């Protein structure tokens, strides 16, 4: 008998995942930040030095919060007075230090409370923005050249996201896209005239004698959408005599007959850019590519070029289009694509010409595409043993698409089952880094002949460390539901006895493309339920889930909350019937999304639940945002698809509630999900006389994130379960 | 052996109190809603007629919400299409019914939307508030003169109180004073143009896409107040051809050289009116007398006539300075004034006399002025058997001050104990109504000799319906703090056995001046808790209390949050002493001030009570509104009592909630103790780790009366108090 894994272990962060955040900076050489000092590391030979000590800034008199340095290594970019928005978006102080003359700069300051500041991919030119405006300096210390005059708070945007596009399309506050010279500047300009805006309250410290009032441009399903609009400066062009020129490119013609968004932006070259675009109706979107006009200063995007993708049983792309990746030239490119069979595969497609050709095929899926060289294509998927919660790289021949390698499969067959990576420039040599079923392993390797270099981090101390804890252990299988093959997890108790019977609470999320189900280790919440409560943490992945084919994954076009519910209840039934489950104690929780499931859930009336907490829930879709709403459920009109909008609340299945113990937990300030949906929630449910558990967390958003409230969630729910659970 | 008093008793209204709600219309007459048919009744002989019957308006189209009649009976108004807005303010449509004609009048209406409607004291002149402006009709089927025209929606506001002045002073949404005559209509106007404003959501019904944000002029503890003016028009000079003129009645001058209230209004005869201002610091009244011209058409406020009303242990009257009844010529008047000794008594003043005279003295208080003849004056007190929780009428012959009668003590001692009175016109007859300890009891009487003529109401349905069930029974005793007398009631369970143990329910408001220990019966949720669960359920008036005197009531002054809470956990430790309480089962809970006095007893870690409900509490007094909290606290400036401001929070004693259960309950729509105030508790208790329970009720206000929520809330806190008695 040894310790186990307790709450406070999890909320205070006993035992860490050690990382390896390298930053490649050419075709052989990365930085890594070992305890403090930023060394310069060689790929091929394993040797490093010092590029900057830890004590470079002991008198700078400012929290360092991050840094930057220019791709030239020339100057460095120091991130101060960090104030989050929302889950991408900041505001911050910056200072820039010359690192050949060891100084900081003073002449012509970024000023504070900047936006969004990006060095130049070659060189040290910088693009930043300050009140809604793209500012640009080609030296760092030289003035700024003012690229735009229309930014406006909450109105107009120039080079940063709206909230919408910043949550739903681009999960990013830069709309900013160098091009890999440097020459060109690429944004995209977001107009919120007409966007509807969300109001809340916000309390902030005791001191405050009367609430401030938040209010935030945000489109809810139906309502009047932000307009795009995309332009291309040459920065190689500019004075300080005239005022700066940008080039317009407009959406095709096939956009601007309605309501539509720009979805991605990719550079193919020097000299061309590859966009594309989205209908407002999201199962249809155009690939416009675009070529500079060396004579005219202009942009073109022939007709010729223009390349459509389109859904009949959905919607286009996982949550969006997936990137392109050009060859070298930019005459070609290769794109994930849903084939006809509904499985995404990778497709080549040629600039000039019609059609396309898939170069891989099968019951799985391509999860991304990682680099491309003259020989090689690099992906991630999930092809090995039938594991759709599993990844893997691998390498397709362009000569021959037969000859397909993997090369992280038998590295490590038992503790790596799910890779990503990180290439070098060109594509010499990769960061391979798994993370599970066993501790994160990060290793070195080289694209010649796949040689294995080096380890790099092997989370040594943490393997030592949890040997003396009471663990609990993972298990990956699936069941059949007509016919099919659905995959789940259990979270299982430390001397798991298939003989006694266990309380079991069920991990929900089950949003379209998602997956709950996998081979990663995580040390969480689940965690300490297992290891100290000794309570079966179960997690299933049912229909409109991901990486399994557009059939599982668009059942639920446009019918949200009907299936990924029932799937839930019948996974629980399942497992209600094995023996080591014990079925007067069965538990449901979600967030987000799966708090939305999970109250659909314990609405249901099934009797297989005793109890269940819904953390910040969606409860009627008409109240979240157009982007990710309309794209599975269309607008919420008779003429359109009304009456599922009307047939998949919350708020119509209280009744049912009598049957359950229900805890609901909404943040005051969040500004994602709003207070309001679990507002009408709570109200549905006093105005029919059911009794439930409530919880606020003021000021808190979605996340609910800030150490404090983080660790008064936590044991709120802990409580709760264990009594539920009749659990001293 | 018999059924109890369940909670669905109390929740459902099983058992009702029969009222008898009567309107004297003359000096021997009075008005009264029997079975829906309005009746007119002779107090002497007890006959009636049917003034208006129940089968007219059958066919209006729509409820009628109220109704009221013309003085000389000839028109009924109809109050339709009722909305409320705060404690007494409401919105409404009104028609009028002609009596001698049998018809609706239907030409030159009162408008929808109307604010406030009255009668003149005498006739069938109207006067109402629409859009904030005032209107008169001189004749009810003839065209209304505007009288102002400066009203504008949250700004000015003519004949109707803003939001402070509603609540705190005149405890009504009118601003309006017709003479005894109906010559003259007096009303005040308020600014309220720099007032800030308090915002929140509003959700509404599930439908609503976008929450709604509410805008309130509400000056919070030192933040800048309404300005108020006082007018009088002469309704008997308006013409068609030009505008109404006003009168303006300025301030005194030692009320104009700082910020100031109107507290009170009242006509002495057809050509006097007496008002009464109060500083902003309540320390200082003062009463001034106006005189009406036949010449100038002005009035005049004599400096010689002024009379001054100040207090040096702390505020002016009980919640403001006392209104005065005046003698039929209005060359005299009788007013409560607090005496040498502290206690509230009747005083005599002569209007062109500088002092006035006690009628009354002793160690009680006179409650109210009730009525005024040559030879009499009637008042309520508590002087009976020493009780200050009794009330009961009483007689002063004004020829000999020492010739006092009680009216009421006599009548029943062991039923009736707590009086209160209606007097007809000239104080010919008076309906007595009893409240407590018995079932209520309605009598009418004669003045001339004080004969009981009729028992109105006597409640005896009830009284059969009440034998069926195990009734609580009160107990009211006091108990020594420091030497002195404080009294406490206790709720006991049927059957009580004094050799057994009860847990015990502190029942707790607090606040300044209040009284929760008195003789009327009550059927409520302590009712409940006795007969079912068989908890004592206890209250108690220490420090700060009323009707005992200034010594008692006011040593609460500039410390709030002090006396009143030691008080109440010294009062509770003694309730444990006994042998009847069990000291391991000990709770807590009270709304309003008394959610507060709650938060402040558990956070003050005298580990007396086991667990607490607080139900939309303050929690600091900068967060409640100026005229209520400057009363007691000052101004929260430097200079002033900021330093017990901030010593007096539920913040602070944060920590100390480690060691009780905590429920903490407020209704989102509150616009009187704002949710922000429980919104502050509840971050600070997760600001330092403490668990605790919790629940929003969304739209519902101070009351939480709406009938789901009502019902809700009763039902949780029941929940939450057995499981802290471990009581199944
Ligand atoms: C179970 S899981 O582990 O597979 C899982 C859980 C949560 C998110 C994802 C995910 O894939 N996110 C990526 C996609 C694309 C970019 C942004 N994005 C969103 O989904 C943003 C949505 N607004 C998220 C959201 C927030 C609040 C309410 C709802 Cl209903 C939805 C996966
Ligand atoms: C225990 S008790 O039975 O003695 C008791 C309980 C509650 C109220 C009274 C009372 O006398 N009310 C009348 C007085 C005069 C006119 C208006 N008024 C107020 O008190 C208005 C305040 N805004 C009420 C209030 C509301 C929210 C928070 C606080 Cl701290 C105070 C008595
Ligand atoms: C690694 O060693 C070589 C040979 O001495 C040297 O030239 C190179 O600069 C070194 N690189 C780093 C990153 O230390
Ligand atoms: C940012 O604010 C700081 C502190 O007020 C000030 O020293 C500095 O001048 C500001 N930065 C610039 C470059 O304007
Ligand atoms: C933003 O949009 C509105 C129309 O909704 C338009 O009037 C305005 O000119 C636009 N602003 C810019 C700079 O495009
Ligand atoms: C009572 O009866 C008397 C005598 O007939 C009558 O004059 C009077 O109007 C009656 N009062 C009422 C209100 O019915
Ligand atoms: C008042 O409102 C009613 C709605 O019941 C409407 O029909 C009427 O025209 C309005 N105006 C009048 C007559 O005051
Ligand atoms: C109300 O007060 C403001 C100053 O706060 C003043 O300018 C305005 O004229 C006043 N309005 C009236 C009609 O009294
Ligand atoms: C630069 O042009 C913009 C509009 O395109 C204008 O707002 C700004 O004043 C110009 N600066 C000057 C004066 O050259
Ligand atoms: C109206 O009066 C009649 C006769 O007195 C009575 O029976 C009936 O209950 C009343 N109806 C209403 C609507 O109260």
């Amino acid at each position: 008998s040894r310790k186990t894994y307790t709450l406070t272990d999890y909320l205070k962060n006993t035992y860490r995942l050690k990382l390896y955040s390298l930053r490649w900076i050419s075709d052989h050489e990365y930085l890594y930040k070992q305890e403090n000092n930023i060394l310069v590391f060689n790929a091929e030979y394993g040797n490093s030095s010092v590029f900057l000590e830890n004590s470079t800034f002991d008198e700078f008199g400012h929290s360092i919060n991050d840094y930057s340095i220019s791709p030239d290594g020339q100057f460095i970019l120091l991130e101060y007075n960090y104030v989050k928005q929302w889950r991408h978006s900041y505001t911050a102080s910056y200072d820039i230090y010359d690192l050949n003359k060891r100084q900081l700069i003073t002449e012509e300051r970024i000023p504070n409370n900047t936006q969004w500041v990006t060095w130049s991919p070659v060189g040290h030119k910088l693009a930043y923005v300050w009140n809604n405006d793209i500012y640009v300096k080609i030296e760092p210390n030289l003035p700024s050249y003012r690229i735009t005059w229309t930014g406006k708070e909450d109105i107009i945007y120039n080079g940063i996201t709206d909230w919408v596009y910043e949550e739903e399309v681009f999960s990013a506050y830069s709309a900013l896209w160098w091009s890999p010279n440097g020459t060109f500047l690429a944004y995209a300009q977001f107009n919120d005239t007409e966007v509807p805006l969300i109001e809340y309250s916000f309390y902030s410290d005791e001191s405050l004698q009367y609430p401030k009032t938040v209010r935030v441009p945000y489109p809810k399903a139906g309502a009047v959408n932000p307009t795009v609009k995309f332009f291309v400066v040459n920065t190689d062009s500019l004075s300080s005599v005239t005022n700066a020129t940008s080039i317009q490119i407009t959406a095709p013609a096939s956009m601007l007959i309605g309501d539509h968004y720009l979805c991605d932006v990719t550079w193919a070259t020097q000299e061309r850019i590859s966009l594309q675009w989205l209908r407002r109706i999201q199962n249809y979107s155009v690939m416009d590519i675009c070529d500079y006009d060396e004579s005219s200063g202009r942009w073109n995007c022939l007709v010729a070029r223009q390349h459509i993708e389109m859904s009949t049983t959905g919607w286009v792309g996982r949550f969006r289009p997936s990137e392109p990746h050009f060859t070298l030239d930019g005459n070609s490119f290769y794109k994930i694509i849903s084939n006809e069979e509904g499985y995404r595969h990778i497709c080549y497609f040629q600039i000039d010409k019609k059609d396309c050709t898939f170069i891989t095929k099968g019951t799985w899926e391509v999860i991304g595409i990682e680099a491309l060289t003259s020989d090689y294509l690099y992906y991630i998927s999930n092809e090995y043993k039938g594991m759709p919660g599993g990844r893997n790289l691998y390498k397709i021949q362009l000569s021959d698409y037969t000859k397909v390698t993997c090369l992280s499969c038998e590295l490590n067959p038992e503790r790596c089952q799910y890779y990503s990576v990180s290439f070098s420039k060109e594509a010499k040599y990769y960061q391979l880094r798994c993370s599970g079923p066993g501790l994160p392993l990060y290793t070195l390797h080289s694209s010649v002949n796949d040689k294995g270099l080096r380890v790099l981090e092997d989370n040594s101390a943490l393997d030592k460390m949890l040997q003396n804890v009471q663990m609990p252990s993972k298990k990956l299988d699936f069941i059949i539901l007509n016919e099919t093959k659905f995959w789940y997890q259990m979270i299982l108790p430390p001397h798991f006895d298939k003989s006694k019977k266990y309380p079991l609470l069920l991990d929900v999320y089950a949003g379209p493309c998602s997956q709950k189900a996998d081979t990663v280790f995580r040390l969480n919440w689940a965690t300490y339920l297992a290891s100290t409560e000794n309570i079966i943490v179960a997690s299933f992945d049912g229909r409109g889930s991901g990486y399994q084919g557009d059939k599982i994954m668009h059942a639920i076009n446009r019918r949200l909350g009907t299936f990924e519910v029932e799937d839930q209840i019948e996974a629980a039934r399942q497992f209600s019937k094995m023996g080591f489950v014990d079925n007067k104690r069965i538990a449901i929780w979600g967030w987000s999304y799966g708090g939305y499931v999970t109250s659909m859930v314990l609405g249901s009336g099934s009797g297989v639940f005793k109890c269940g907490i819904a953390v910040a829930p969606v409860s009627r879709w008409e109240y979240y945002d157009s982007v990710y709403t309309e794209r599975y459920m269309g607008l919420p009109t008779p003429e359109d698809n009304l009456d599922h909008y009307r047939n998949s609340t919350v708020m119509s299945r209280a009744e049912n509630f009598k049957q359950v113990e229900y805890l609901l937990i909404h943040g005051t300030a969040d500004d994602n999900v709003h207070f309001q949906q679990s507002a009408q929630i709570s109200k549905a449910l006093v105005d029919v006389g059911v009794d439930f558990q409530a919880m606020w967390y003021t000021d808190e958003d979605h996340g609910i994130a800030s150490s404090t409230a983080h660790q008064h969630i936590y044991t709120h729910m802990s409580h709760f379960i264990k009594q539920c659970f009749s659990l001293p």
